[PDB]
This record gives C-alpha cells, structure tokens and sequence, in this order.
C-alpha cells in the first residue's frame, strides 16, 4: 500500500487533466510550418531552452505530482523503434480521454471498454483497409528514396534552409544498412567546417585521436590492435611506494625493467606488421618512441563504444594481456589515415571486410541549427530503415485521419452495439487532428473542417490540409508522408497504456538520492 | 480584444508588412536628388532636423 | 465612495454605458440570422413575451437610472412614418461613443470634434446622391408588384425557405389595400395543412368561435347584431337592495322576469329574420337555447378588436341596450357561414359592401412555427404601404452601407484642419455596420469586411452581404431592396440623439438622505 489510492470517478479525472495540459503545447510543434519554443525554470535551471523536438523537452523535467511521467518515458521506447517522424503520438493519447466522460453515462464496465482497445487493433486493419496509401517504396529505389518524409520531419525543424539537403542523405546512409540486419553501430559526428553540403558520406567508421606530433602521416595495409588493460606499469597492488634504495647505484635497475616492457611490444608487434593500435584508457609514453620509428600510429584515450563497434566490424579480436597480438587478433587492411575534413583533423578507418556496421560525418556551419542536426539525424535514421523495410506510407497533413474518421463511423454500425459503442466514440476522436493542424498555423478551426472532410470523403487520399492555402490541397505535391509503422504504433500507444488507469497504482520518479 | 476570434489570423499583417515595409519605397515620389555636392539642396535640409 | 459624483470623463461614461448595453441585444436582431428574446415579469405583465422588432421591446419598458428612453423614443416616430425592414439605426448611434476613449487622447477641447456633427450632414447629402435606386412602380403592377422590399423583411427571418413565396403573395393583399383607406382591418391566421402554395387569400373575414354543439348548421341573407352588453342580467350595481316583497308568493315574479328578457330576445330578432348574433363578452343561457330553434347562430365571447373592423365592413350597427334590432342595426348580407377548412372550424364573414377591409387566412406547412406567419405578415403589411407611396427604393444586405463607407474615408484627409478627425469617426462608424450584419450569420466577421469593402469600391452597388453564401455576393439578384424613407431620416436622428447629453457633462444629484 504506496498511500495514493483513487478509485472509479476521481481516480480517471487525475488521468484526464494530465493528458489536455500537454497536447496544447505539443500541437504548434506538428507539421510542415511548427514553432520553436522556449521554457524557464527555477533552481537546478539556468535559463530558456528551446527544442523544436517534443519528445526531447518531456524527458527533461517531471514538474508536478499528476500522472503524466509514465506516458512521456515510453515515448522515448517509442523513439528508438521508429519514433518521431514529426511528433504526433502524444496529441492522439489525449484525445481518447475526452470521451471517457461519456463512459460514465453508458454506466457499465469500463474494463469491457477495454476490449475496444482489442477493437483498436481492429482500428488498425481499418485504418488501412479503405481508400488509398503509397504503393511503391521496393527496394533502393532511384527518386523516392527521399524528398519525402525526412523532408517533412525537419520542416517544423528551424535548420530546413540547409538542412533539408542533410535530411537527403540520411536515405543514403540506409541504402548500405539495406537488407536484413541489425540497426547497430551508425556513427554521426557534427563538425566546424563550413561548406554548403553542411555534410560528407565516409565509406569506414570515423574517430578523433592522435598520438602524438611524432610518427608517420598514414598508414598502409593497415592492422588493428585494441587492449582492454592500459599500456601504463609500476603501481601493481600496494605499491611498495616510489621508496628509495642504498645511494643512486640501484635506481639503475628500475630503469632496466622498464627496458624489458618497451622490447616486449616491438618484437612481436614487428612480425605482424602492427599499422595501428588504438586502446580505451591512459596510455604508456615508452611506446610511443618505440612506434613512431616502427611507423605504427596508436591511439590514446579511445572511447569505448567506438571499440566495441569496431570489434564487429574487424572481425574483433580477443582482449587481454599484451599476449594479444599476431593470430588472437584479427585485422581488416583497406587503408587508415588522418585526413584533414575541411577545419579540424580527423582519423578514418574504412573498407571493412564485415560490411554490417558503416559511419557517418555532418559537418556543418557551427551553431543551433548544427545542434539540431543531432536531433534531426536520430529522428532520420529511425524513419528511413523503417521506410525501405515497411514497404508501406500514408498522406500526410491529416489526410490518413479525416479519411480513418470516415471509414470507423461505419463501422460502428456494422459491429454489435456493445462493441459498436465503444468503437463509435474512437471513430470521432481523429475529428480533433485536423482541428489541431490547421489552428497552429493560422487559421479558425471549424471552416476548415467543412471544406476538409468534403474533399477526403469524395475518394481524393492525396489532398490534404494545405497549412499555407488555408484551406484543403494536394498533400503529395508538398511530399510529406509518413511511414508505415509510425501510424500503427502510434495507435498502440496509445492504445495499451490507455488500457490502464486504476491497474498501475504508482506514478513517479525524480532522480537519485 | 474587441475583434474576438483569432490573434494568429492578425499575424497575416507582419508578412504583409515587409511589402508594407517596400511601400515606403517606390510608392510615390517624393524627392530622390541629394546627388552630391548640391548647389541649393546641400543643406537647409536634414542637419536643421537634428538640429 | 458613493454619493452620484460625476468628473469630467465619468460623466461622458454615463452616456456611454446605455449606447453599449442596448447595442450587443439589439446587433443580433438585425439581418437574416437574427435572435429572438423572451422578457417576464411577475406582476402587471403576465407572461414572457418575445419581440423580433427591436423598437416594439424598447418602448415599453423603463429599466434604469441611466438615459436612453428618450433616444428610444425617436423610433416610433419613424416606424409610423417609413415602418421597418430591420432595426438598424439604434445600433449606428450607439457606435459613435467607441471614438470618445480615442478622444481623451486628444488630451484637448472635446467640442470642436462636435463639428463631426456638421461633418454627419454632409454625410447625409451623399446618402441621398450615391446608393442607386429604382425605377418603376406602375400601379398594380405584373412581375414588379414584389420579390423585393418584402422579401429583405423576411430575409432577416429564418422563414425564408418557403416563405419569400408568401411576401409575394403579400402585395396582392396591399393592392386591394392601397390609396385612401389607411391601415385597418388586416387579420392573418393559419391552417395546420401542408401544400406548395403555403397560403390562401379570403375574400371576407375569418373568425374562430361557435354558439355550441347544437343549432343550425349555415345561415343566408344573413343578419348581423353586435352587442356592448351581455345577455347577462341580475345585479346592476346598485342592487336595489336584498329585497323585501310579500312572502314567497310574489318572488315567482323574479324568477318570471328572466323569461322576459327571453321573450324580446325571440319576438323581436324574428321580425328581422336575424341570421346571425356576435357579442363580445359572456352570454346567458337561456337565449342560447332560443336560437337553436329559431334558426339562428350567435357568437359567445366574440372579441371586441374583430368586431371592429367587422364592423367597418358591414356598414356597422349601433350597439346598445335590447332597443337595438330592427334599423339603428345595419346588417350587410351576404354569406354567413362556418366552414370547415379541412383542418379546424372557421366562420366566414364575405360579401361585404364596404370593400375597404378583407382577411389574408393562410395555410401553409405546420409546426409551432407556422405561428410565425403571425410574426411575418405583420411584417408585410408596414412595407408594401411605403413601398407603393415612396416609389422609391435602395439595395439592402447592407450595400447601402458599404459604398457610402468607402466614399467617406477619402472625404477625411481632403478635408483641412480639425475637420478630418470628427468626419473620419463619423465614417469608420458605416465599417461596424457591415461586421454586424456577418457576425449574426455565424460566418466570420473580420474575413466578411475586406472582402465587402473591395465589391463597393468597383462600383457596384447590387452587391452586398450574403449571409447565406457566408461572403460576398449580388444583392440585386436575391431581389433584397430596401425602402428610400428608411436610410434619410436614419442619418438625421442618430447623429443628433447621441449629440445631446455629450454637451452636458453631469446629471445632478438630489435633496433626500
């Protein structure tokens, strides 16, 4: 027993207030034409922070004691799977709460209300069993590889001057991740340079070290060696301290130790022909002398998650003791070198024989619009493998919803009455998207929705809401479309966590102790 | 206040206001001149503004 | 903090706050989208009654301390002179208050803008010169007798469906109507029967009453007697006293000398051949029975307002005490009948020598609303008199307005000096009236102003607001023309109703506590 307990009319109600509060703010955000906002706050706040990403700002901050901090953090599994596209889940969560007032008058068991969310999965073989949804998408594919949805999912971004360009490419980057296999190791850094592409496509995996002003420009036929444990000797466990000894004559004997180290890591390090080391930690300088006359370039400080990418990538290799090299080691050999970008100095490795895991580089002018590029990019990459494999889009601008609304009002009809009514008052519920559409960017609400469900009844899937017009228009001639699993998934959430509100019975979590 | 239905739908007014903003120029004539040097319109003009 | 103190701007309040309230009632009334208001009281009113026109709730009711009875007041005298069409002209005068906050930034003598008041007859003279008007008006006339004046009356009703059908018919009814006679004897009432046609033109009179069950079903060559005294007898005021006479034996002779009020009713209407009695009040029992037999149909509680005008018709009798059969009775003769008019019992009243007075009983589909025929003929009768006398007419819908709005503005900035400031109020008071009619229609009223604005300006003054079309459209074609009398004398009195008390600045307090 937590202590909070709300039950029946009070407990739906704290549920009610949560969902309204937000769709507000989310709604201005939607779309070709969104808006950029800014929030303060006190204490542990500095100032403003503006994110054009819904999602991005929700995870930040848990303010109040009504439930809502649940339904945010799942976006976020939401985002990893497919996501954004432009966000749009929330505003769709909170509307199914409106009609849960009506459900008091049908008076019965709200829990059988559930199996309307069963219904909902009957919303979803409904969504896309009437009228028209894109056909193509087969596979590459020369001119709708792009210019479509990324186009649409940064146009309420700020950067799409320069950016759109950027948005192209991330469908490139899909093409060679293309086929069955995992969405891992895709690798995107912003730069300082500044060039009108903002962006370069690297055929390897891009990395930032150096070892030193000595040692040879690049290297050839090139192997790699990674370490777990630090090139660094002396400490062991309980020191035996720095001490000292009888005068400066056995002081000799711990340089000649030290000697022994250096030799072990060349003689054997020769005959594979070492062209490469990078390893995760500090780094012994000893070596480094030793490397450089050898002409084998190393790596100090490597970040880990670059490594553990690489390992698969190389065929990986085992990691211990300096025994490691030669046969327990596995090296690719296309080429590595260091090569200035534009601005900065970079190292690349690339021509991996695997061809599982590839990088991306985002250069970039330097300001908000390339911080941003960070969170275009993590929308873009979700998005586009979603777009090659699904096979499957709709129009967007509100066009999949005014036609959906159409298709569930008949069905309610069709279905029994118990199960009827609780799928009727979904069917109204898509009514709200295309009042919440065409209010951000201008225009009152109800004109637009004569005109509107008018032109999508008559049989037209490609119009549209045409923000700009004012009015109704052709939503192909924009290119915005939305990918197949964003509009299912979006149902399911919510759906299923609709489902509850009297089963949870905990809400919140702020931060450590 | 008084117009009651829709603050966004006014906004149309600052997109309109930068040709609002090309009215000033090239909607009428006024003067132009000031070439430079200027025998009579060289001063007895703006400096007497400021001033 | 209280005690009825005004200062300067707080007494200008004053006369603002009465021209405020009495505007946002009244702006809904006007146009085709109107509102009806429903008004109680407890005592010396007996029932909520609901006003379309906006001058008949005025005058009857003094709410408050504040002054606007008086400016009330002036409309009467317009609506005897010109009548109707919609109530406009209170809302002008009451805009022209909203200038006066722009006016204490000024910061500078208030009554030299009272020249704007010199500037609304100027204003006036254009009102005359530029509107556009008509031409024609034969007499009778083939297809011009209506579709025009009548039908902007009703436009501002809801009833316009099948109704602009009946203001047709209207004029019919005025042409019998037209010249010497003046406005008397017009009686409407419906018919809970569906047809196209929605309406029936009578000949005669209809009257809804009946003597009872029993008595002869018609009578002919009928004989007409109306009564200011009941049948009624036993008290007579002063009652004589309780009474004193000779024991039982000769009170017989009361009782006796009822019979002897039945014996002159019977004796004397035979020598007539009576055909047919109407009183305007109750009625004894005892002739009730004596007419039955006789062959004679009698009238109980047949209102006095008929009678009149039945009279009228009829040549008119003197009525008076039971003296009154034989000759100081004149009863016209024609067809007295009562008719079943498919629907509910009826008498018809025809065949009248006089030819003055004539009854309009119409039809038409049924509902509640079939009452508004009621609300809508009286409408038709004001109308069609000014419309055959003036011979003159202008386009409704607000045209009018418009067109002399675009002309005032330029007027403005030529004129020099203190001038421009009062006539530019006086002409941005004409942009309101067009906002009022739109904002009723329930279409947007900032869209509707623009557009209605750039029509005028071509120089079209059949074009208007229309309402139903929710923008803009030609109101010549509708056949929406208002009467020349309304729009000339308006000018005059709003500008000087609200000129007065601005001139006054404080109403002054009292002796008492």
């Amino acid at each position: 027993a937590g202590a909070d307990e709300e039950r029946a009319e009070t407990a739906r109600l704290s549920s009610f207030i949560g969902a309204i509060a937000i769709g507000d703010l989310v709604k201005s955000t939607l779309g070709p034409k969104g808006m950029d906002k800014i929030l303060l706050s006190s204490g542990r706040d500095a100032s403003l922070m503006v994110t054009n990403d819904g999602a991005t700002i929700l995870k930040n901050i848990g303010v109040d004691n009504p439930a809502a901090k649940v339904l945010v953090d799942m976006s976020r599994v939401q985002d990893d799977e497919v996501g954004d596209g432009t966000t749009s889940v929330t505003v769709l969560a909170a509307e199914l709460l409106r009609e849960a007032e009506s459900l008091i008058a049908k008076k019965i068991h709200p829990q059988t209300i559930i199996a309307g969310w069963r219904e909902a999965t009957k919303a979803a073989r409904q969504a896309l069993l009437n009228s028209a949804v894109d056909h193509g998408s087969d596979e590459v594919k020369f001119r709708q590889d792009l210019m479509n949805i990324a186009g649409t999912t940064l146009s309420s971004k700020l950067l799409t001057h320069h950016k759109d360009h950027f948005t192209k490419l991330a469908v490139e980057a899909v093409l060679r991740l293309k086929g069955s296999g995992n969405l891992e190791a895709i690798h995107v850094i912003k730069k300082l340079g500044g060039s009108l592409a903002d962006s370069y496509l690297d055929e390897g995996f891009l990395l930032d070290k150096k070892i030193g002003v000595n040692q040879p420009k690049r290297i050839e036929n090139a192997k790699i060696l990674i370490a777990n444990t630090g090139m660094d000797t002396d400490k062991i466990k309980i020191f035996g301290s720095r001490v000292r000894v009888d005068s400066t004559a056995k002081v000799a004997e711990i340089e000649h130790a030290e000697k022994e180290k250096m030799k072990e890591k060349v003689e054997r390090i020769l005959k594979h022909g070492i062209n490469c080391f990078i390893n995760r930690q500090l780094i012994y300088n000893y070596p480094e002398q030793l490397f450089g006359a050898a002409g084998v370039m190393a790596i100090e400080h490597a970040d880990f998650v670059g490594v553990e990418r690489l390992a698969l990538v190389t065929g990986g290799e085992i990691a211990s003791t300096f025994d490691h090299p030669e046969l327990v080691k596995l090296g690719s050999c296309k080429l590595i070198e260091e090569v200035m970008i534009g601005e900065d100095k970079l190292i690349h490795f690339s021509g991996v024989a695997l061809g599982e895991a590839c990088t991306i580089v985002l250069r970039g002018a330097t300001q908000q619009i390339l911080d941003e590029a960070e969170r275009s990019l993590h929308d873009a990459l979700c998005v586009l493998a979603q777009t090659v494999k699904d096979s499957r889009t709709v129009y967007g601008g509100g066009c999949s919803e005014m036609l959906m609304a159409h298709a569930v009002t008949q069905l309610a009809s069709r279905t029994p009455g118990k199960e009827a009514v609780a799928m009727e008052s979904y069917a109204k519920a898509l009514r709200m998207l295309p009042t919440i559409i065409a209010d951000n960017a201008g225009y009152d609400s109800a004109d637009l929705v004569a005109q509107l469900r008018a032109a999508h009844s008559e049989g037209k899937t490609t119009a549209g809401l045409d923000m700009k017009e004012g009015t109704i228009g052709d939503m192909s001639v924009l290119g915005i479309t939305e990918s197949f699993q964003v509009k299912r998934q979006v149902l399911l959430s919510a759906a299923e966590a609709a489902e509850v509100i009297l089963r949870v019975d905990n809400i919140i979590k702020a931060a450590p102790r």
